């Protein structure tokens, strides 16, 4: 690939990419990080894998992106309330977008993995955008989405950073379009998601000791793989803010 | 009701009605059928019980709609090849919407029908259009239904006479959404059909001897009930020309 | 037809007919009697146009067909709180059927209706069975269902009087078939629903003052006509008792 | 884990491993064949990579699963009529299910593949039926199905040398349940179909030169990924015959 300081290895030809030959520990200059974060706007989501930092190198780290707020709920390591732990998202979603303004992205760490199992998929909604015919997309360009546990999003979200269009709708917080009737709004959702959840559109990641990922929260969703039954999962994440999204 | 030269006796709140108090068999003057004519275009569905008129007559009848093709198929009487007979479409549908230009309406006229049973139901296209939410009618406003057994018509049209809007789509010949996909095409049409056949907006014609029906084959759709299976149902019908369904 | 004591007008080939030459106001003898109960096992739903009694004439009536609980709710004409009156069923049910023992019938009769609108539609569930595949109905023959506002009702009864086999599901009061996940009971049931709701298993009646009818609760299921808005509908109804439905 | 001559690492928690430690060039002895046959039939799905095998290779490897035959269409490497090569099946299936007796396994084996993309993904269809509720398994457990391109299959095989029940059903060649109407049958299998794709059930495989893979042709599914035009796949595979599946 079109990259001299940092080796890149896409897991998929939709979304996903691996990122070696970079030390997280230390700080990286502006075209080394020019080229991370260039990387992370093309595949949507990245890891990294054996990187043994800190809380506040996962901080620091974090803040390259955007600023760094906590999640209310969650659980923060007490001593960083900025990274909160984990140990229901298995229906694929995005995060927290009953929020005006959700997480533009969000970075994890993996403390203690199991050898197999407990993947993390995601799914690229650029992708699922892109396969809606011209007709369809013109037909629902203009809708909007009630998102709540209370705001509106639109159905059809531009991205703030590089402009490309992504359907934005997720079945966990989404309550109807707004001005439709129930059946009416059930009817058009549950295509929409029957047809973002497509194999062709997803990804899987593997989950290994010190591995470092950062997903796209505008434009992924993802989901816990529940097969991991009896073994000890314990990651890390912080928080990056967004801009309210817009179309 | 409103109505000093015929009587008028509605069949439900939402479409057909009932006309008594006139010979068909006769000529009817300008105020007489400016009546019929009116009620027509409110109730979508009427029938003139105990008319026992002859084919000729039928056909003049016929006439005062608009002018009276032959479909072709079918079997007209041989001597009245505009008067046609009947004895798949126990789906709902409305007629011959493969045509460039389907027919404005169609007059039916029982000849030999059974005690009971063997009933036609009819149900409403302007309400099931009215039904939709205005933000859902706003969405599909502007698409194409392709119709075969070849063209295209819109799926919104408006009533040549009236201007009312009325949903315009029938799972018997509607291929798909134009410019759609297929798993998008299908999603809505299968909605918009089980939108429209909702009980709310039907009803129900009881068929009795000498009955002469006329519906609206633009903006209802109708279908056959399967309950008569060892007794005789005979009757006839003209059809009248319409122009191209448009928006 | 083969009927002596009543005149008996079918309304459809399914279901439901129209019972005269009978003053309901009197005594009727065994095999007058023995007439009206054979017609309405057959129809499953009868009417009696133009019968202008009397509450305890309402009552001695129902009474002839099982015993005349009272609903809690509904509000009873007080004086009678057997008798109960009528001014959300718009979605198709029967009645009450969260009870261990759900009404075996009920006993309806118009005070004032509308001139039209405001009808009432019925469908016969024997007939729903029946159109099912030898093969599903085998599949599902011995499944069970929870109702609730809570109890448990087989998915087939059997009719206590008639030995038919009848579907017994509704929208309304039915939570999930017992065993079964949501999403595996949310796919039979609304397959089981929206063959049910067929045009072709219905019927529709139109509601004329001091017409008494009497539906079978275990066997259809009905509901009520929105066409009415702004016209005065009041009608009152007995409920007469029934054993716990089995298969 | 428990293997001692076959190094073992396995995908998911659900499905699928890899194979290593072990020169496929080379014969193997009883205790290493095995244990990877041992493997194969607990992970479904097994792979072997950077295995530089010949043709003749590649078959006698395959003869140690069961007889080698030809699939019928194909091409055939000329010279070798028994290994075939690959350069509609995006829907998820498995292979050559219209057959009185279907393939028990196949033996892919990759010459040409891209760097990344052109993944192949499987699915668990013990674990499909294994999601299944008791009494839900109990309702489908004796139905069968129609296959085509015609045979019939049942619904749930038991595997012929593990024993473990599998869903066995796939949208490519399946008509309908037999004795069931096409209503009644397509809203089974469209349940059962959007219920075994589940994401968890899944695993997706990675490509690369010389990787030899095994898959269990009656208990699961699987589907190509359409992320690599442009970019050149050449793979071979032989074919391995099973018995008529069975319940
Ligand atoms: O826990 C994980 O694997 C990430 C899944 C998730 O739902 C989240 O926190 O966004
Ligand atoms: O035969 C009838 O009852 C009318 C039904 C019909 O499909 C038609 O000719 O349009
Ligand atoms: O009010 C009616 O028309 C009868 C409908 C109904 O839901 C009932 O009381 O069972
Ligand atoms: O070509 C592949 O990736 C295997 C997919 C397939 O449909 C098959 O041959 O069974
Ligand atoms: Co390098
Ligand atoms: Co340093
Ligand atoms: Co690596
Ligand atoms: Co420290
Ligand atoms: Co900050
Ligand atoms: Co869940
Ligand atoms: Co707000
Ligand atoms: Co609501
Ligand atoms: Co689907
Ligand atoms: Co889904
Ligand atoms: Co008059
Ligand atoms: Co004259
Ligand atoms: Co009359
Ligand atoms: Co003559
Ligand atoms: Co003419
Ligand atoms: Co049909
Ligand atoms: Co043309
Ligand atoms: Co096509
Ligand atoms: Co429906
Ligand atoms: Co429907
Ligand atoms: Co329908
Ligand atoms: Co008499
Ligand atoms: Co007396
Ligand atoms: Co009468
Ligand atoms: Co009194
Ligand atoms: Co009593
Ligand atoms: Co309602
Ligand atoms: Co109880
Ligand atoms: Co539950
Ligand atoms: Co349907
Ligand atoms: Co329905
Ligand atoms: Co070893
Ligand atoms: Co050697
Ligand atoms: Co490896
Ligand atoms: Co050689
Ligand atoms: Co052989
Ligand atoms: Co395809
Ligand atoms: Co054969
Ligand atoms: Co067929
Ligand atoms: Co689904
Ligand atoms: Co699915
Ligand atoms: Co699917």
């Amino acid at each position: 690939n079109k990259y001299r300081f940092i080796d890149v290895q896409p897991l998929t030809g939709v979304l996903g990419a691996e990122i070696t030959g970079v030390d997280l520990r230390e700080p990286l200059d502006d075209s080394t990080w020019n080229e991370i974060l260039d990387a992370f706007h093309t595949y949507q989501v990245i890891y990294f894998p054996g990187q043994a930092i800190t809380n506040e190198q996962h901080i620091a780290f974090s803040r390259r992106f955007g600023p760094v707020d906590p999640v209310p709920i969650l659980k923060s390591i007490e001593g960083y309330p900025e990274v909160q732990m984990i140990r229901i998202g298995d229906d694929w979603h995005t995060d927290s977008t009953f929020l005006d303004a959700p997480p533009a992205a969000v970075v994890m760490r993996a403390i203690e993995v199991p050898e197999y199992g407990g993947d993390t998929g995601f799914l690229s909604m650029y992708s699922a955008w892109e396969t809606l015919s011209p007709t369809m997309q013109a037909t629902i360009e203009g809708l909007n989405v009630v998102h709540s546990a209370e705001t509106v999003h639109p159905l059809v979200v531009t991205h703030p950073v590089t402009g490309r269009r992504a359907l934005y709708c997720n079945q966990v917080y989404c309550q109807k379009i707004q001005g439709m009737t129930d059946a009416e709004s059930k009817s058009l959702l549950q295509f929409l998601y029957e047809h973002a959840t497509k194999f062709d559109f997803t990804c899987r990641v593997r989950w290994k000791k010190d591995q470092v990922l950062v997903w796209d929260n505008l434009c992924t969703m993802h989901r816990a793989v529940p097969d991991y039954a009896g073994k000890f999962r314990y990651l890390t994440r912080t928080t990056v803010a967004g801009d309210k999204p817009s179309r």
